[PDB]
């Protein structure tokens, strides 16, 4: 199943940017968070693998190969909020984040962030992006918070030679309160092209990288679950 | 036209700001348990409560768009709202045709299912209504609610549908579906003429959707007038 199943991903899936203006920060902001809400939301998710009670879905349009995985960690979901929406930290857990520049503070939940990333699948560059970051706290009816992750161009920050310039198209985490000092914590990706090799790698189970980076991100959680830095920042 | 999604966009900010801590069952009677010996006051009350939710002074007008009406009230409480339009069918009808919660899957996609669960009298019921999951939901929502229809009193009055949360040992919570509840909602219908109906739909609080409210309210989204214009097609298809 799973070489035949990465294949066929391949063939099916092989060959998201929008411009920033400050004049329209507030509705891109929104578009941001809402494009993930609905990601979350949409009725096709499939559950593709569990390993240690962390479950991988997919959801395969018929443009896009998107993921998600879940787990569930123990720490207040507002602390696991300040954690993840700090992008600069995230190069401490995630090897897929060579590197984290914030360009723009937007606002006190806006931020435009210069994102490299190690080449992987036979390339001799890494990858870079510029990616608008909304992160927003819910109403206490259950919503998730929302950390919500999209490309934006800039005309200062276009590629250079030193970068394979990458999209994002929409990605980033939600939490759920599930309890006192419970959170459920999911990872969602809709489309990234620059790194479909991986990704369906990941999926079709020849490669636990996912898991791995996902065991990396629930340690970061707990090691710094008590931490007050970043609610005074 | 970027300045006025740049205006929408900053509505909706201030409103889930405004509406971030959700009002409370110990606040105000979300629910209220289903008693069946009080299952006249329990009606009377549902339809009285629509009655003065439409009689408040502070509604005020949001949106149109065709000669469709949104209205909002920004309670302090919650965020309360009403949709109107005119449509050409007669209110008789149309009270037959919206007081079938059954029916309503067929033209609101925001009912996935309806079960009646009790026909308390002719002109009240209990049903049991799940809904899709919104924006950052995975698991869909139900509804536990009791329906009351009423003709109307004299000339000029109203039909009224009202619509509120009740709870039953045979219809708790369940993993399966986030329960959510509405206080007063449901639809007053006026005569207008000759096969003309002025028909409204209210909400006045139903703090699990905030969010959908705001992002509609704001004006980012129309599907509350995707849903009221299905309601029209529905009410003249079944004449
Ligand atoms: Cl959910």
């Amino acid at each position: 199943a799973s070489a035949r199943k990465k294949i066929r991903l391949d063939r099916k899936y092989i060959v998201l940017s929008v411009p920033w203006d400050p004049s329209n920060q507030v509705y891109l902001s929104y578009n941001n968070v809402s494009s993930l809400k609905m990601l979350v939301a949409k009725d096709n998710w499939v559950l593709s693998s569990e390993i240690s009670q962390v479950r991988l879905y997919t959801l395969e349009d018929d443009k896009f190969l998107s993921f998600h995985m879940e787990m569930v960690v123990h720490v207040d979901a507002a602390q696991a909020f300040l954690l993840l929406s700090d992008l600069r930290q995230r190069p401490e857990w995630d090897k897929h984040y060579r590197s984290v520049e914030l360009v723009q503070q937007v606002d006190e939940d806006d931020a435009i962030y210069h994102v490299t990333s190690p080449a992987l699948g036979g390339h001799t560059k890494p990858q870079d992006f510029v990616i608008l970051a909304s992160r927003r706290k819910p109403c206490d009816n259950g919503d998730p918070y929302v950390i919500a992750l999209r490309s934006v161009t800039l005309p200062t920050h276009r590629e250079t030679p030193e970068y394979r310039r990458g999209e994002t198209l929409c990605s980033g985490f939600c939490l759920w309160r599930e309890g006192d000092q419970l959170t459920k914590v999911s990872y969602y990706n809709q489309a990234t092209p620059g790194v479909l090799n991986y990704v369906t790698t990941n999926v079709a189970g020849l490669s636990s990288e996912f898991y791995t980076t996902f065991k990396a991100c629930e340690q970061f959680l707990l090691d710094n679950r008590n931490d007050l830095a970043p609610s005074l920042q």
